[PDB]
């Protein structure tokens, strides 16, 4: 038992294919993997990020760039994971407090 999950849950992710927000299930691993899936069954991977190695910046709220929030939501629900290959992963929680919870956990995950 050297590994476990730190945080899991639904977030909206901005799809670079669909050009709109898509619901995905996220698991954040104790070694800094962030894995996301089509649904909570963890059967269909969308993509992954190695937070310690790949992430060069995290933006939250007003800091987010180039990405419109889902209809009815403010920027304060949004987070962006900026990666070294030039890819940015845009996320949106259901609330400001949910966004801030993900923020601190994702930030900590980069130190793993």
């Amino acid at each position: 038992g050297s590994m476990a999950f730190v945080k899991s849950g639904w977030l909206l992710r901005q799809s670079t294919i669909l050009k709109r927000w898509k619901k995905n299930w996220f698991d954040l691993w104790s070694d800094g993997h962030l894995i996301y899936y089509d649904d909570q069954t963890r059967q269909n991977i969308e993509d992954k990020v190695h937070m310690p190695m790949d992430c060069i910046n995290i933006r939250t709220g007003q800091e987010c760039r180039d990405t419109q929030p889902p209809d009815g939501k403010s920027k304060d629900c949004m987070l962006q994971i900026v990666c070294r290959d030039g890819k940015t992963i845009s996320l949106c929680a259901e609330s400001t407090d949910d966004c801030l919870a993900w923020k601190f956990t994702l930030q900590d995950s980069r130190t793993n």
